[PDB]
């Protein structure tokens, strides 16, 4: 039964897209917020059809009422909710479902005060006794942005979805839009895809019962602490975190899932910014989070280092078998240069082992890594070489020279010799620990290869998630060669 | 504000911008600006630099 729900939602959003081009991202976000009891905000210049989407979502139901009012600088609350006689609210807002308010950034003070009580409590001060308001979708479009120090920021901080609409840019989409014969006032939604009033009341209760996995909580708490340390990052209130869970739990509910999926965090890119300056900052932090700790991208990187550190400990013990012979060259230079191994090594940050360990910089070391761009420079011109120790720290200076037997002798403060060596092209202990980490990559990749059919997830995000998973898998397969 | 109304023919109005149906831009003065100042950003963008002077001919002055 839950698997068949994702197919009915995919067909409902496809009928609403017919008639609007380059607006698929706005219809999908408004459809999910309407079935969960959330709000949505639009922004754009007049002429990009901002009020048509409010009258389009009303056809997906069966008992829905529309309300399109233009807020002006001289608007009165009696002309919005209903003139009193106790208030004649016959077809307005307290009994309506989908309402639309254009140019909301210019109403009076009494209008904004009544809208704050109809969202948190879903009620209205209709005279003496109050009554519930069956509000299913709240949409409001405008043009300009509010001030930084004003009372209009109280309603903006309460909204969840912040859509960024703009005019058309594609040439092929502008040709078929002007000569479009599809009517915008008919009923393109079939009668079999419209939900009833009973199914809506039942879905509002099953959303709150979605379990919260322990791995998903690690991504929400990390993103909250990351934005607090950045001064340029916008502040996110505690109300925004609570209202965002209802949106992510509703996305996995209509997609054939019972728990919160880590891929649902992509929709958070339009629920944290507030202006054009913070728009590029929210999408940048989420892109790194979704390609770093979502499917354990960087989580396996810090765990693979412990395997490499243990693998290099066993290779330096038997380094007497595979040595390191340096061959000459015939380039364009006077001093006798040293040519490293050709196609045998192609990495940029390769490591070099050693036989007898030495006490360099008042500490022990088991492996020294040299950069390909830095090792070839010292062996060419000359001077001094700079290399880090144990793969950490800065590139400190060492007393490396050339050996008579074509090797690399590392000198210290006691004038001791140490011939370097490179690891050859697998112990049983390392292989047992490597297969456990490699199996974790297949489990995380199997989860992504099953939930990628989510219609609410944009298509441009799938091009970078797959490229990030292949980078981690291509590094774990190199040490097993 | 004068530098944005030439390259893009736009001008900010609190929040967004708007187009300007400007067809001809003329500017006159008397003296010359400094060699190292912020006023040279507008002079380097103008095209025609007319060089007018007082009358000299006697027949055209009658």
């Amino acid at each position: 039964h839950p698997h068949l729900l994702a197919e009915r939602i995919s067909r409902l959003s496809s009928s609403l897209e017919k008639g609007l081009y380059e607006r698929s991202h706005a219809i999908r976000l408004c459809l999910l917020a309407a079935l969960s009891g959330e709000s949505v905000f639009l922004l754009g210049p007049p002429g990009i059809a901002k009020s048509l989407i409010a009258r389009r979502l009303k056809f997906a139901f069966q008992n829905a009422r529309a309300f399109e009012y233009l807020m002006t600088r001289f608007s009165t609350p009696e002309e919005v909710f209903g003139p009193l006689s106790e208030r004649l609210t016959s077809g307005y807002l307290p009994e309506a479902e989908i309402v639309f308010l254009d140019e909301i950034w210019k109403a009076g003070p009494a209008i904004l005060n009544t809208l704050l009580t109809a969202i948190n409590e879903r009620q209205f001060r209709n005279g003496a006794h109050v009554e519930k308001i069956p509000m299913r979708l709240l949409v409001a479009a405008s043009n300009e942005l509010p001030e930084a120090d004003s009372s209009l920021e109280a309603l903006y901080d309460r909204m969840l979805i912040r859509l960024w609409l703009d005019k058309v840019q594609d040439k092929a989409n502008f040709r078929s839009m002007l000569t479009s014969q599809q009517d915008e006032n008919d009923n393109p939604v079939p009668d079999a895809l419209q939900v009833t009033d009973e199914e809506y009341e039942r879905w509002q209760k099953e959303i709150g019962e979605i379990t919260l996995p322990d791995h998903v909580f690690e991504l929400i708490f990390m993103l909250r602490q990351q934005l607090d340390k950045l001064p340029d990052a916008p502040y996110v209130s505690d109300r925004r975190w609570k209202k965002a869970i209802r949106l992510l739990q509703a996305s996995a509910f209509f997609s054939g899932r019972s728990a919160v999926a880590p891929v649902d965090l992509i929709l958070l890119k339009d629920c944290l910014w507030y202006d054009a300056q913070s728009l590029n900052l929210i999408q940048q932090q989420i892109d790194v989070l979704m390609t770093g700790h979502a499917w354990q991208q960087q989580g396996m990187l810090t765990r693979l280092g412990a395997i490499v550190q243990r693998h290099l400990q066993l290779q330096q013990q038997q380094s007497d078998k595979t040595a390191l012979t340096v061959i000459r060259l015939g380039g364009i230079f006077s001093r006798r240069q040293q040519y490293q191994l050709p196609v045998n090594v192609t990495a940029s940050t390769l490591t070099l082992l050693l036989q007898k360990p030495l006490k360099l910089h008042d500490m022990e070391v088991v492996h020294i890594s040299f950069e390909r761009s830095a090792l070839e420079q010292w062996l060419s011109k000359g001077g001094e070489i700079r290399g880090k120790l144990n793969g950490i720290g800065f590139a400190q200076k060492l007393n490396l020279e050339v050996d008579s037997a074509q090797h690399l002798v590392v000198r210290d403060v006691s004038l001791q010799g140490s011939t370097l060596a490179l690891p050859g092209s697998l112990p049983g202990e390392i292989k047992q620990q490597l297969e456990e980490l490699e199996s974790d990559w297949r489990k995380q990749h199997a989860l992504f290869s099953e939930q990628q059919k989510c219609l609410f997830i944009p298509g441009d995000w799938l091009g970078r998630i797959e490229a990030s998973l292949q980078d981690v898998g291509a590094q774990i397969r190199q040490a097993q060669q």
